[PDB]
């Protein structure tokens, strides 16, 4: 019946059980089941996997074997016929700041990460793949359909490598393939501190006994810190401008430099740690480094949970928030905290919220310079624009003043991402994130669209007319049917995002259900949830419900004007107020006394 074990990629050491602090690997959160929610374990399955050979081969791998009677349409073709659009006019969200999109990518990276398989570097299969598009082993190419412009310009495919799985990393067979989640499942700010002890330690400043995080020594942002540079050459960040040779940043998560605005947010969090750390030393001079580090790390973890659950989720889920996430009632040690495989695709809805340009604003929110509005694709793994071109402040003003892209059925994913995505392994700005998502969907063996509608207790359309009704769109339904032949075959990623948004939210009914369950589970199944009695004191808690992203900005940048509600669309200068008007985090409740 049960396959209750395999376990090598699985970090391992004892629990303190009385320690008031989370471990780095997530281990020991649950006392009865210690590895529950830990990093480097398999992603949870809410539904049985669906592979072509029922074991590990993804659908579309063998070109003669169908899925429910039909061939699965090429990922790229679905991308071309349904996901793309040309006109960026009128695509912006009239009531969601650019920060709304950016916070999601943060939360996301704190929750899941399914890295690609290795099988060595000095490899020539990493070459056999992008070079000859030969499917086999972990190379699973995204072929181009006929009439694709990339055929004339890029080759016959886009290389793609399968995601890592448990038990090993190499040639495996037995049980059904299960992907790895290299990060901790709890909302614990592991994207700032790391998910491995090795990496957690390297990020720390273990010279001064101040419990500070290591900062860049080669550059400063007007007296403020930058994350240290990465050790690793060759570096993607310097590849995109060999004259500036500015390496990628080093952080608790390896995706930190994936795009300038994500690197900006990471910098804000690293700065807040140090601020909290030296601010604490000022109240408790006897406390040592470890103590300063852990007590800071704890506040920051609580901070991320509060903004997320109090300001972020209510405006994603909308009126469905209360339906899936009822008021907190206490830690439930029986709740499965782990991130499911499907969540890592459902949370990718944020990809349709990314706009095609990033702006830099000057002190009183005017265009910063002449090349102030930049195309998104010039910013992937671009760190030199931060170091050499103004610091983070100008980028932060743009997060508050500019808007997120609104999901639109006739305009899903901007071309900056759909045709010009830059991958760290490769050299070109010619990848397609939408095609990647779909090929990945299949790589993870995801059940079709209708299996998930059933799971969420929602109708399952079997016909065209039925699909029109659910999507409330005749044209979109048609295209989907033409490519998939049956709703049963629609990949969850596009199926889920193709649904119209629920009242006051930004995701449809299927997504709201998937997102909702997961968040309820990681709150309820987290022994260290900030509201769990005994984790913080009542006074420490009254002091924490006063935090805000605005304040975080005021305390860690030289910006002096900020909106009160950073997540909603704000117009300068009316909606903006002076920093000294916003509530500070009162740390006195963290002071101690001797005898
Ligand atoms: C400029 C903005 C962004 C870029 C360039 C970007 C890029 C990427 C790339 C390259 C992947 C890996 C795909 C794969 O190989 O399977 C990925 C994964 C993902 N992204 Fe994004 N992303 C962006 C924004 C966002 C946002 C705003 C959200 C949510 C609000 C989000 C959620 C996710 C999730 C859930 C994954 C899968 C992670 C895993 O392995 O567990 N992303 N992104
Ligand atoms: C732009 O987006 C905003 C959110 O979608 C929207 O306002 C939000 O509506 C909620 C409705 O519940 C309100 O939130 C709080 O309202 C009162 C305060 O007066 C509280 O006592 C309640 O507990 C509730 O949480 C706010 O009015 C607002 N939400 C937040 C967090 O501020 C705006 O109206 C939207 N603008 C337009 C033009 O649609
Ligand atoms: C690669 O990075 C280069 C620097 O990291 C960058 O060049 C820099 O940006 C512009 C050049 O276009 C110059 O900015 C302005 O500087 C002053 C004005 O304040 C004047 O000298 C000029 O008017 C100039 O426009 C920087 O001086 C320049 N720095 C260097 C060393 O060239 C490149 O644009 C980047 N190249 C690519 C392909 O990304
Ligand atoms: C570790 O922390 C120490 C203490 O702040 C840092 O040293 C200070 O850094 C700058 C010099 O670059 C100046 O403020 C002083 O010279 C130093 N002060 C003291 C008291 O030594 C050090 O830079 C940090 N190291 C890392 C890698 O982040
Ligand atoms: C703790 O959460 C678990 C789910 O992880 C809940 O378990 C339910 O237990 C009831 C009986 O009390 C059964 O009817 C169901 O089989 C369980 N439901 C689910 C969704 O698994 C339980 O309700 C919670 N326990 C407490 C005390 O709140
Ligand atoms: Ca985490
Ligand atoms: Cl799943
Ligand atoms: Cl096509
Ligand atoms: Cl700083
Ligand atoms: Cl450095
Ligand atoms: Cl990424
Ligand atoms: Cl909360
Ligand atoms: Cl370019
Ligand atoms: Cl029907
Ligand atoms: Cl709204
Ligand atoms: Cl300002
Ligand atoms: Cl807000």
């Amino acid at each position: 019946s049960w396959e209750v074990g395999c376990g090598a990629p699985v970090p391992l050491v004892k629990c303190d059980e009385n320690s008031p602090y989370r471990t780095i690997t997530g281990d020991c959160n649950n006392r009865r089941s210690p590895a529950l929610g830990a990093a480097n374990r398999a992603l949870a399955r809410w539904l049985p996997a669906e592979y072509e050979d029922g074991l590990a081969l993804p659908f579309g791998w063998t070109q003669r074997k169908t899925r429910n009677g039909f061939r699965v349409p090429l990922a790229r073709e679905v991308s071309n016929k349904i996901v793309g659009y040309l006109d960026e006019e009128g695509v912006l969200d009239q009531n969601r700041s650019l920060l709304f999109m950016q916070w999601g990518q943060i939360v996301d990276h704190d929750l899941d990460f399914a890295p690609e398989t290795e099988l060595g570097s000095n490899e020539h299969s990493k070459t056999q793949c992008e070079e000859y598009c030969i499917q086999g082993d972990n190379c699973f190419p995204i072929m181009f359909p006929k009439n694709d412009p990339k055929l004339k310009t890029q080759g016959k495919c886009m290389p793609f490598f399968r995601a890592g799985f448990v038990c090993p990393t190499p040639p495996y067979q037995s049980l059904a393939r299960e992907q790895i989640n290299a990060v901790t499942s709890f909302l614990d700010a592991s994207l700032v501190y790391g998910s491995e002890p090795s990496l957690a330690s390297r990020l720390r400043n273990l010279s001064s006994p101040l419990g500070l995080m290591a900062v860049n020594q080669e550059a400063w942002d007007h007296g403020l810190a930058y994350l240290p540079f990465n050790n690793k050459k060759p570096s993607p960040c310097e590849f995109i401008n060999t004259t500036a040779r500015v390496p990628c940043f080093l952080a608790g998560d390896f995706r930190a430099s994936e795009q300038i605005l994500l690197a900006t947010a990471h910098t804000l969090l690293l700065r807040e740690h140090n601020r909290l750390a030296r601010e604490l030393k000022k109240l408790n001079p006897h406390w040592n480094g470890e103590k300063l580090y852990q007590e800071a790390r704890k506040i920051l973890g609580a901070f991320i949970q509060i903004i997320t659950f109090r300001d972020y989720l209510p405006i994603v889920l909308g009126s469905e928030m209360q339906k899936w996430i009822p008021p907190y009632q206490g830690y439930n040690n029986s709740v499965d905290p782990r991130i499911s495989n499907v969540f890592t695709f459902a949370f990718r809805f944020g990809h349709m919220e990314v706009p095609s340009t990033v702006s830099r604003l000057d002190e009183n929110y005017q265009p910063w310079g002449p090349e102030a509005e930049l195309p998104l694709h010039t910013l992937f793994f671009n760190t030199w624009r931060i170091i050499k071109d103004g610091g983070i402040d100008p980028l932060v003003r743009g997060l508050l003043a500019k808007k997120s892209k609104l999901m639109n059925q006739d305009k899903m994913v901007t071309s900056e991402l759909r045709n010009k995505l830059f991958q760290p392994t490769h050299k070109i700005h010619g990848f397609d994130l939408a095609a990647i998502n779909l090929q990945r969907c299949r790589d993870h063996g995801m059940p079709g669209y209708n299996s998930w509608r059933g799971f969420c207790g929602l109708s399952q359309p079997k016909t065209l007319k039925g699909l029109q009704t659910v999507l409330k769109n005749k044209i979109l339904a048609k295209k989907l049917m033409d490519l998939y032949k049956t709703p049963d075959n629609i990949d969850i990623w596009i199926g889920g995002n193709a649904e119209p948004m629920v009242e006051r939210g930004r995701v449809g009914p299927l997504l709201a259900c998937l997102l909702g369950r997961q968040f309820q589970q990681i709150r309820d199944g987290d022994r260290f949830w900030w509201e769990n009695p005994g984790v913080f004191t009542e006074k420490q808690r009254d002091s924490l419900q006063k935090v805000s992203f605005s304040r975080l900005i005021c305390d860690n940048t030289h910006i002096t004007k900020v909106p009160l509600h950073a997540f909603q669309a704000n117009n300068y200068p009316h909606d903006f107020v002076d920093c000294s008007t916003v509530d500070k985090l009162d740390l006195s409740p963290w002071a101690s006394r001797e005898n």
